[PDB]
């Protein structure tokens, strides 16, 4: 069986990169490699990281007297800082309290929880941690329309206030850890098993992964947007034409992502794709950005480049490994404090001022 | 005295350029040159026009089955099409029904009327033409703090839903009064131009934004840093304009300045764009480049000269119909689709 860490404690987060190596000491090797790894030789995961050096922050004089305020609003919900939790499968690979632990951290901090369809936790377990906090539900597009009806009803029943339609799947990702390590999940998918039980699709992990279309179309977006009764974010957008087609099909948001470099290999770093998408979106729908956010400076650069919020992923799971909900809360607190420092140095009093930053174009890239 | 046109009639508007030469035949020479003219030898007015050829529209396949809809909303106000009326002084130079005529056209069509600081009509005359329709009030920054508090109180009591703070006052190689400014410039000789600051500062924007009780647009922005400073000072909107090339000479065409401003604004406040809009394609290009709406100026006044409120209405109708055709050819079903257009960069400019 699977020996996840179970300790609950606050952690002194000085930077999020060191959390990866610290988590590698407490997370079983197979689970750790599932979380940390990425496609191919991880060049596009490194590109996610290095892309932040392509656009650099300028320190700027202040024009306002007040203390910085990190709060913002998305879909009418006020959140403590311009970051949400990304949808991540199987939080139990990092900690025994699993998605309930992360939900407690996110709800206590004051932002939005994204629930993966591949949660290892029941919604009842997650609800305990959420304690009324806002939540969005991430889904894959099922080949069988009934399964889409089923998960949209599950999301409405669970008080979701948005759907995140992930554009890519059947556990994709040429060379993270399943072709190499030969590691398979130690637990189930109770959210989808609720509705797949007694169908062929529920019989195995392969059948669950295989129940999804491998890539969505604009027609798929239109069907989910028409029947969800909720705003739909399309997640995995890296090209501006796709953003335009998704909005025309009825998307209520664009979630710019390469899923933490877990799918297509030898693709751009996600941040390099953001400005072209934001210019084409041109204010029509909110933008969520993710894939590689590690520092407060990254949150600021994403806002300056057209994101309304960013989503956080691996660093929150590494925090959860190291301290359960308190460890995940420490990571959210780190980002909020670091963002406040960046606001002070850029002369920004609020999140709107961050959206107005001028960035320095660095044509030399990472080695400068 | 000044013999302005008085006929009220609809007009067949095939293009707005021909309205200028048609209006030149009915408007007294002095009044016409006041309206049509611009700074220096009019190079920057021509730049305003030629800038539209810098970014070209693509015809595109449709992705929706519905007929085009031009409706939009700004500051919660639903309007028929993504254009509003620009604040223009002294409509009585163009037609005897003056700002009341323009207000009737704008209210009958279904958009927002901007009332100039230097209106020749009383608020009561304009109010009758508006018949309840939405209006924004344009002001200059007074040197006297109490004059600013008084015009802001008057605007809000007259049902204004936004203030337009024009950043510049008056350039090139007035036979009736101003009842609205003279309605608080009696007692001391400011109504006898020297009453207003020639250029505003961020501190001025902050003073107006803090005392208006209404969203303030700052009008005349052409540089992105000024947009950022204005928003930080409490502006609720940016109005990208060179006032129809009537102020600074040997400056860029207004449309060429819009993308840099829109990228810096980055959705923080709505953008109004003006200076040179003459065709539906221009409305589409401004929206694709970050404007929420455009403002129309000279073409509506030429329509007023030719037909009073019905002539001005004819021009608004032309822009709406022309925009609908552009939407069909760009594969756009609605105004949000226009905001998503890709434009072709033309590095050759006008002569191609
Ligand atoms: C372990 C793991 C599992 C993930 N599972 C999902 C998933 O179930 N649904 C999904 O939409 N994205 C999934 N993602 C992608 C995340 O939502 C997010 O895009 C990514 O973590 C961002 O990259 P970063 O964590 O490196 O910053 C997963 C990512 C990780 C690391
Ligand atoms: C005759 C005339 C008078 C104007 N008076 C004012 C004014 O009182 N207040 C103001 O903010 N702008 C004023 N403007 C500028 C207009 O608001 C607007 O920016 C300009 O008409 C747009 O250029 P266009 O008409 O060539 O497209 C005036 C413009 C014209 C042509």
């Amino acid at each position: 069986e699977y020996n996840a860490p179970s300790e609950i404690k606050y952690i002194d987060v000085v930077n999020t990169y060191d959390l990866e190596e610290e988590a590698s000491k407490v997370v079983p090797h197979g689970g750790f490699n599932y979380i940390a790894g990425a496609s191919g030789d991880e060049w596009t995961k490194r590109a996610n990281d290095r892309a932040w050096k392509h656009k650099l922050l300028y320190p700027r004089l202040a024009q306002d007297v007040e203390a910085p305020d990190t709060s913002t609003e998305i879909l009418g919900h006020k959140i403590k800082a311009p970051f949400i939790m990304a949808p991540i499968a199987a939080h139990g690979l990092a900690h025994t309290t699993k998605e309930a632990g992360t939900a407690r951290a996110v709800s206590e901090f004051g932002t939005i929880m994204s629930i993966s369809a591949y949660s290892g936790a029941t919604f009842e377990e997650i609800s305990e941690g959420l304690n009324g906090g806002p939540r969005w539900f991430q889904i894959y597009m099922a080949k069988d329309d009934q399964q889409n009806r089923d998960i949209l009803d599950e999301a409405k029943s669970d008080g979701a206030t948005a759907i995140i339609l992930t554009a890519d799947s059947t556990v994709s990702g040429n060379r993270d850890r399943d072709v190499k390590n030969k590691f398979v999940y130690p637990f189930g998918m109770p959210i989808v098993q609720r509705y797949l039980r007694g169908t062929a699709e529920g019989m195995s992990l392969n059948n669950i992964y295989g129940a999804s279309k491998q890539k969505i179309s604009p027609r798929d977006i239109e069907e989910i947007a028409a029947h969800s009764g909720l705003p739909v974010f399309v997640k995995g957008i890296q090209h501006p034409e796709d953003a335009d087609m998704a909005i025309k099909r009825g998307a209520s948001g664009i979630w710019v992502s390469n899923h933490g470099a877990r799918q297509l290999y030898e693709a751009p770093g996600s941040f390099d794709t953001l400005p072209a998408i934001a210019e084409r979106v041109n204010k029509r729908v909110p933008i969520v950005f993710d894939s590689g956010v590690r520092r407060g400076e990254h949150v600021a650069k994403a806002l300056a480049s057209g994101a309304d919020v960013v989503a956080l992923g691996r660093p929150v799971l590494f925090g959860l490994a190291l301290g359960g909900w308190q460890g995940a809360y420490s990571v959210l607190d780190y980002f909020q404090k670091d963002l406040t420092r960046v606001m002070q140095l850029t002369g920004s009093q609020n999140v709107e001022d961050l959206k107005g930053l001028d960035l320095f174009d660095n044509p030399y890239g990472y080695e400068y």
